[PDB]
Order: structure tokens, then C-alpha cells, then sequence
């Protein structure tokens, strides 16, 4: 796929509100991924004995993996879809060694798309969210590519 760069525009233009709060923004979409698909959370043996949206919301560990999440995620987006150096290591480690299928991909994807459509309404109108779901799509397309020249198609 290809996006256009007017698509890019809308993409970078919420996230260049998202990242006035990076850590913020990742606990509100780790929480809501957990919150929605509790099978994901168990791929954490960090903290995947967490019990309560409160627990989630008090863990430094978990604030942690959100600026993470976010912060490779942006560097990808910035790319503008010229990403493949990027997504490298990336594939790697998810297929190899967390194991993280396509499927919960798809998962945080919708988590990313909930938050911002609740933090950023005005900037997240439905052209600049079909541009995001544009931009995440391409990304899995890519990371699931990956996976299977990896030997994982997950
Ligand atoms: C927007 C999508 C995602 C991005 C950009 C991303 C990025 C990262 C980065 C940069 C790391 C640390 C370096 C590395 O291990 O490669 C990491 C580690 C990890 N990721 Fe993610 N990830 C994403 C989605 C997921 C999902 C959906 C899951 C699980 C349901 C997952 C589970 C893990 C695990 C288990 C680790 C190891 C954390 C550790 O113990 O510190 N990732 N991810």
C-alpha cells in the first residue's frame, strides 16, 4: 500500500499531539489493549500478574513499555512508510522472542485508534483516522512480511 502524503500529513499532525504526553498516551492504550484483550497481557512476565485497571495505572513497568511502545512506534511513522530498516529488529524480536502474533497486532492498533479518538477528537476527524488505520495497516502488511521471511507467520 501507499499512502499519500496528504495522509501522512494527518497522521503526523495527531501525532504530534500524542507526543506532548508519550507516557501518558502509552498507559491509556496499554490499559485499554489490556482492558479489551486480557489474553494479551499475559505475553508481559513482567507484569502480567496485574489484576486491576488501578494496579495497571500504578505500575512503573508498565509506563515503561508504553513510552517504548510509542517511541518506536513514532520513529516508524516519521518514516512515511520508507520503514524497512526500522522494522527489522522489530520483526525479529516479536516473531523469535516475545511471540506476538499478527492478531495482537491488530489488537493494539484498535487500542491506538480508541485512545486518540477519545483524547483528540478534534484532530482525529474520519479522514485523519482512516489515514492512521491507513498507516497502521501498512505496518502490520510489513511486519507480517517480515515474520514470514523470519520463519514465524504469526
Ligand atoms: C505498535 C506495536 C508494537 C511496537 C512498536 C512494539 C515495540 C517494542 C519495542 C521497541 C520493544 C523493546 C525492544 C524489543 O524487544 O524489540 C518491545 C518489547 C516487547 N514487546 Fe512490544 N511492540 C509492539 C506491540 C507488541 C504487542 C501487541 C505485544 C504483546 C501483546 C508486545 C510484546 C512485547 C514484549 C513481551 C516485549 C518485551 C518487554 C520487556 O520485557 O521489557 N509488543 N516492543
Amino acid at each position: 500500500m501507499v499512502l499519500s502524503e496528504g495522509e501522512w500529513q494527518l497522521v503526523l499532525h495527531v501525532w504530534a499531539k500524542v507526543e506532548a504526553d508519550v507516557a501518558g498516551h502509552g498507559q491509556d492504550i496499554l490499559i485499554r489493549l489490556f482492558k479489551s484483550h486480557p489474553e494479551t497481557l499475559e505475553k508481559f512476565d513482567r507484569f502480567k500478574h496485574l489484576k486491576t485497571e488501578a494496579e495497571m495505572k500504578a505500575s512503573e513497568d508498565l509506563k515503561k513499555y508504553g513510552v517504548t511502545v510509542l517511541t518506536a512506534l513514532g520513529a516508524i511513522l516519521k518514516k512515511k512508510g520508507h520503514h524497512e530498516a526500522e522494522l527489522k529488529p522489530l520483526a525479529q524480536s516479536h516473531a523469535t522472542k516475545h511471540k506476538i502474533p499478527i492478531k495482537y497486532l491488530e489488537f493494539i492498533s484498535e487500542a491506538i485508534i480508541h485512545v486518540l479518538h477519545s483524547r483528540h477528537p478534534g484532530n482525529f476527524g474520519a479522514d485523519a483516522q482512516g489515514a492512521m488505520n491507513k498507516a497502521l495497516e501498512l505496518f502490520r502488511k510489513d511486519i507480517a512480511a517480515k515474520y514470514k521471511e523470519l520463519g514465524y507467520q504469526g
